[PDB]
Formats: structure tokens, C-alpha cells, sequence
């Protein structure tokens, strides 16, 4: 059973493997680089290995040294996103299982992909420059030297030099801070990471970042400006961690707290273990964007302890993830908001299906990621598609509770492991052996590696989603005369979920008549709303629709915040309506050089503009 990792241009696990990492850098905000040693333990896999490659991208290399000395490597020629191949020339020849370490001085270059570099005036105190990594999936090689594969799990210490007056975290648990000795205007600030872990999740982070407590092992941080609304927004997370455990097995990593980060952050969150990374947009005021918390902290099974052997198997790490977080909310919230959510999902997988194309490679469960970055075939398939393919096991086999009883199995099965498809598919069939002929009914071909949505939809109870229907309905089907019938009582017991999902529905139909949206606004009054998942929606809708009000608007979103999710799309739209096109082209060359670099590059291809 042999596969590769064709994301990575480094020796592949069979042939050594990384078993530490002992990271000592200093943050240069004047140079905008990291610089400093990355020592790695490296473990032969073979009989007489003389050599070995590493990933790296846009690295600048100072020296290698081994057993004290400096030895021969050499840099290949860089092959695009997937940066550029280091061989280094081992002293001495290695025996199976013998290790040694490599300590490599390398500089990042100021425009890494996995770095976001931050000027005073684009933090929220005005007084400080601001750090942020972002690894997941390739972009750990643009930080360090690397086998940049989750095929291998590796532990790390670090030291982290950085001016006196900001703050540093990594994905780790703090070990102390003392002064810089070798330059008393800074500190170094230690840290430690004892279980295994895919390189992906290396993260770090330096500003003026303070905490609060709001729970027995969970921290806020954020800069002092956000810090009590986080504290708010967050609360439920000792819970959800509670649930989780009873769902997934013990918590292994001692604390879980949460780093609230500027709105550039590129993601709604990022399960860095230890830390999690969670966009700013997620303050609404009343916790209702909370299933983005019970998500990252489902990864500390799905994803973080099993993970997936190559980025060609990402659906592992998200179906199952959406899988738990779903059952979090379930528990939290009741059986019939489960299967709303499962439901909305449902509903954002049609989405994206219907945006690549019903026969696209990247709408497949399973795809194949040979020469395709992964920032560009990332989307919404492996989420929903992998979490309908579970859903669906789970009506098949049982209901919700047997099902469980697999996915606790699994985590503990395959903790601190990295596994394909085909590992997770012989475990189901082992798990359920007494049940392999309702098992054999199901169209794996299809499910795994078809295009377009799966061959079967899961049974959905409708009970929350009834009203939002309807009254999309109401509004799609309404003529000019109808119009007056709508009224701010239509909304009295929709929840802000429900309000949402009103807007999915309404959306996937847009444009509406202009007229109707104008209404639309006069007596529900959207734009008022701050919650960012059903502003996103409501300026999709108007900007689709074509109301040349929404364009500041939808810009102002656009701009103001990063997260892909809805800059994406945003600028998507408002490029496709001939009134806005060109202030949307002109936006984004004017913002481009502040943006982070992955969101940069990929709102690029989306205008074709460069
Ligand atoms: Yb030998
Ligand atoms: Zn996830």
C-alpha cells in the first residue's frame, strides 16, 4: 500500500521522517522577515540514507549545519506554489531508524504566503505592527525548511524573540517569557508542543495581545479593543469542549484557547492546536455564530489527533469535523436544529456544485491535487459533501447514536495518525462487518469520486426550515401588488438562523425584481444588520439584483474585512454587475498590497485581473 504526497516536493515519510522540531526565531517588523534556526530531528527510514530534500518557498537559506559543521545542500529550481525543493548532503550514512539533527539558519522573504504582515494603522490600537501565520495546507514551507506532507507528525519547542512591548503565541503551550539577552529591547517568549503534530499547524502570532479567562482551560486573546466582546461571544466554549469530549474521547492538549485575530484573517477560523484562530467577524453580539467555535474544536479529534494522509483526502478532515460540530450544536440546541443546519449545508453544497460546474474535478469528494494549488481547489465540496456522505451512513446504519459509536472508535483508532479514504473505509467496514450488506448498497464510486451532487440525498426533518421557505416563497412568487403585504411582523418568529437560511433560499434565486429588494429593505431593514453571515448574504442579494445602492456597501464589506468566505464572493458580484465592475477592479489593485497574500492571489484570479 504505497501513496504519495504530490503536494510535496520533500522525502516522502518512507524514507525518513521529522520527529521534532526545535524552532529559536526572532520578528523582524522593520525587514518584515522571520529569522532564525529551525533544527530538525530527522529519522531514517532506510538502509544507508546520504541525503535528503526538504520543502521551502520563498526561503533564503544562511547555512546547514550537522553534528557541528556546515554541509553541502543545494536548492532546486522553484516549481511555482509548490516553492523549491532543498537536498541536503548528510555527513554520514544512516542506518533504518537512526536519527540526527539538522539545524538549518534560514530568513523568511517579507512576502511568504503563510505570513501577514500588519502596519500600525491596520491593527485596532494604532500603536503596534501585528504578526499572523497561516500553514494550512502548503504554506508552512514559506516559514520554514520542511517535509511540508501531513503525512508526517512531528512535537516542537520554539523560543520566539520579538520586541519587548508586543506579545507572542504559537500553536503550543506557553513555557515562559524572559528579555532578549542578546538585544535588551526585546523579549523571547518559549513554547512547547508534546503530541505529534501534521507541520500545518505550526502557527504563531505577535502583537499587542492581552487575555481574559473564560473558562477552566480556555483563554480570550485579542488586542484590548476587542478583548470583552470575545469574552462574550465565546462563552459557550467550555461546553461545547465538554460535549466534544464525551463525543470524541478525552481532549489531549492541556488548554484550548482563542486567539481573536485583525479582520484579515483569511478563514472563519483555523484549528491550531492549543490556539485556535478565529476571524473578528464572528462578533455579533449574541453567540450566534458559535458553531464556528464547536467546529475548530472538533478538529482536536477529527483532524488534529487522525489526519489526513494527503490534501487529496481533506474531505476526511471536514466531513467528520462538520460530522461533531453538528452534534455539538445538536446537543446544545436540540435533535431538530441538527438537521436545519445539516439542511442549510445541503443547501450551500448545491452552491458550490452549481459554481464549478456539475461535471468539475474539484466538486469530486476525493480529488486529486497533482499540480493544483490547494488554495485554489479549496471550497465548500469536502465539508458538505463529506458531511452528507456521514449523514447518510448515519440513516443507513442506525441513527445518529450507533453512528457515534463509530466515530469515537475511529478517533480512537486512528489518533496521532495520518490515514487515506481507504483506511477510513476498511475501518467502517470493519466497525460495521455485521452490517457490510447495507454497507455494499451504497454507491461508493460515486459518493468518492464522482463530480456533482452525491447520487442520494439524506432524510432531512423540516421543521425550522418550513418558515424560511415559505416566505421565500412568498417573496419569489410576489408581483408588484403583492409587495404590500410584506411587513416587519413576518420576521417576529424567525430566528437569526432562520433569517439566514430565509436569505440562502432567496438567493439561490436572485436576482429578484429590483423593486422587490428595495421592499425588502424598507420593511425588514437588513441593512442594519451586523451579523456577517446574513449581511454577506443580504448584499449578495441586492448587488445580484442589482441595486446600485448596495455597491458602497457591498465594497465597504468587502474591504473592511478578509475572510475569504465573503471578500471572495463579494467582489465576485460586484464585478459581474456592469455598474460596479470597475470600482471593483480598482478596489482591489488600491487594497492588493495590504491584503494577506492568499487572499490576494486568489481575489486576483477571481477578476482576472494582473
Ligand atoms: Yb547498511
Ligand atoms: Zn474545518
Amino acid at each position: 500500500p504505497e501513496i504519495v504526497d504530490t503536494c510535496s516536493l520533500a522525502s516522502p515519510a518512507s524514507v525518513c521522517r521529522t520527529k521534532h522540531l526545535h524552532l529559536r526565531c526572532s520578528v523582524d517588523f522593520t525587514r518584515r522577515t522571520l529569522t532564525g534556526t529551525a533544527a530538525l530531528t530527522v529519522q531514517s527510514q532506510e538502509d544507508n540514507l546520504r541525503s535528503l530534500v526538504l520543502d521551502t518557498k520563498d526561503l533564503t537559506i544562511e547555512k546547514v549545519v550537522i553534528n557541528g559543521q556546515e554541509v553541502k545542500y543545494a536548492l532546486g529550481e522553484r516549481q511555482s506554489y509548490k516553492g523549491s525543493p532543498m537536498e541536503i548532503s548528510l555527513p554520514i550514512a544512516l542506518s533504518k531508524n537512526q536519527e540526527i539533527v539538522i539545524e538549518i539558519s534560514f530568513e523568511t522573504s517579507p512576502k511568504s504566503s503563510a505570513l501577514q504582515w500588519l502596519t500600525p494603522e491596520q491593527t485596532s490600537g494604532k500603536e503596534h505592527p501585528y504578526l499572523f501565520s497561516q500553514c494550512q495546507a502548503i504554506h508552512c514551507r514559506a516559514i520554514l525548511p520542511c517535509q511540508d506532507t501531513p503525512s508526517v507528525k512531528l512535537t516542537y519547542t520554539a523560543e520566539v524573540s520579538v520586541p519587548k512591548e508586543l506579545v507572542a503565541l504559537m500553536s503550543a503551550i506557553r513555557d515562559g517569557e524572559t528579555p532578549d539577552p542578546e538585544d535588551p529591547s526585546r523579549k523571547i517568549y518559549k513554547f512547547i508542543q508534546k503530541v505529534p503534530i501534521p507541520c500545518y499547524l505550526i502557527a504563531l502570532v505577535v502583537g499587542a495581545l492581552e487575555s481574559r479567562q473564560i473558562g477552566p482551560r480556555t483563554l480570550v486573546w485579542s488586542e484590548k479593543e476587542q478583548v470583552e466582546k470575545s469574552a462574550y461571544e465565546f462563552s459557550e466554549t467550555e461546553s461545547m469542549l465538554k460535549i466534544a469530549e464525551d463525543l470524541g474521547g478525552p481532549y489531549v492538549w492541556g488548554q484550548y484557547d482563542l486567539l481573536v485575530l485583525p479582520p484579515s484573517f483569511p478563514y472563519g477560523g483555523m484549528e491550531n492546536p492549543c490556539l485556535t484562530f478565529v476571524t473578528p467577524t464572528l462578533l455579533a453580539g449574541d453567540k450566534s455564530l458559535s458553531n464556528v467555535i464547536a467546529h475548530e474544536i472538533s478538529h482536536s479529534w477529527t483532524g488534529n489527533l487522525v489526519t489526513n494522509k494527503t490534501w487529496d483526502h481533506f474531505w476526511l478532515n471536514e466531513g467528520h469535523t462538520v460530522y461533531l460540530e453538528r452534534h455539538i450544536c445538536g446537543r446544545l440546541f436540540g435533535e431538530k436544529f441538527r438537521h436545519f443546519n445539516a439542511l442549510g449545508g445541503w443547501g450551500e453544497l448545491q452552491n458550490s456544485v452549481k459554481t464549478f460546474g456539475e461535471t468539475h474535478p474539484f466538486t469530486k469528494l476525493v480529488v486529486d491535487l497533482t499540480d493544483i494549488d490547494p488554495d485554489v481547489a479549496y471550497s465548500s465540496v469536502p465539508y458538505e459533501k463529506g458531511f452528507a456522505l456521514l449523514f447518510y451512513l448515519e440513516q443507513l446504519l442506525g441513527g445518529p447514536e450507533i453512528f457515534l459509536g463509530f466515530l469515537k472508535a475511529y478517533v480512537e483508532k486512528f489518533s496521532y495518525k495520518s490515514i487515506t479514504t481507504d483506511d477510513w473505509k476498511d475501518f467502517l467496514y470493519s466497525y460495521f462487518k455485521d452490517k457490510v450488506d447495507v454497507l455494499n448498497q451504497v454507491d461508493w464510486n460515486a459518493w468518492l469520486y464522482s463530480p456533482g451532487l452525491p447520487p442520494i440525498k439524506p432524510n432531512y426533518d423540516m421543521t425550522l426550515t418550513n418558515a424560511c421557505i415559505a416566505l421565500s416563497q412568498r417573496w419569489i412568487t410576489a408581483k408588484e401588488d403583492d409587495l404590500n403585504s410584506f411587513n416587519a411582523t413576518d420576521l417576529k418568529d424567525l430566528s437569526s438562523h432562520q433569517l439566514n437560511e430565509f436569505l440562502a433560499q432567496t438567493l439561490q434565486r436572485a436576482p429578484l425584481p429590483l423593486g422587490h429588494i428595495k421592499r425588502m429593505q424598507e420593511v425588514y431593514n437588513f441593512n442594519a444588520i451586523n451579523n456577517s453571515e446574513i449581511r454577506f448574504r443580504w448584499l449578495r442579494l441586492c448587488i445580484q439584483s442589482k441595486w446600485e445602492d448596495a455597491i458602497p456597501l457591498a465594497l465597504k464589506m468587502a474591504t473592511e474585512q478578509g475572510a475569504m468566505k465573503f471578500t471572495r464572493p463579494l467582489f465576485k458580484d460586484l464585478a459581474a454587475f456592469d455598474k460596479s465592475h470597475d470600482q471593483a477592479v480598482r478596489t482591489y489593485q488600491e487594497h492588493k498590497a495590504s491584503m494577506h497574500p492568499v487572499t490576494a492571489m486568489l481575489v486576483g484570479k477571481d477578476l482576472k485581473v494582473d
